[PDB]
């Protein structure tokens, strides 16, 4: 099995990739909460690090809602719907 | 809405497509230019935590890819490069 060069090159091009994202990062006003799970997999644009000043940016986005366990210090476990941003399409840009 | 048990299971340590710099995998070739400069590989990932839990591979394989390489004073070559992939993972303390 060898992946051909043109496929390799195309596969590495800026595209949405499954990415573990910390829930607190997406819900910065909920610093006091413990979340289970603490991170969720979201489709997020990714491309190769380069020295040409290019970044991989989303050109189409959508939301996904997930039931997350939300816990305060000595309060009981709640299960709540939380919405997260996903990337559906990407492009490389300065 | 994704159900809680589905969510929880999806976040458990598992192989995830991960962009890996060729220079990270082959640091002895940092003098050279590769195209593309990174490749997508399946690698174990789990949620960051302070409980000392790591996410580690329990089954692995190699994938070979044609990569363009250029060394100083030479033209472009295309050749096979092998990379490690993770096929199964488990969380461990």
């Amino acid at each position: 099995m060898v992946v051909k060069f043109m496929d390799v090159y195309q596969r590495s091009y800026c595209h949405p990739i499954e990415t573990l994202v910390d829930i607190f990062q997406e819900y910065p006003d909920e610093i006091e909460y413990i979340f289970k799970p603490s991170c969720v997999p979201l489709m997020r644009c990714g491309g190769c690090a380069n020295d040409e000043g290019l970044e991989c940016v989303p050109t189409e986005e959508s939301n996904i809602t997930m039931q997350i366990m939300r816990i305060k210090p000595h309060q009981g476990q709640h299960i709540g719907e939380m919405s997260f941003l996903q990337h559906n399409k990407c492009e490389a840009r300065p």
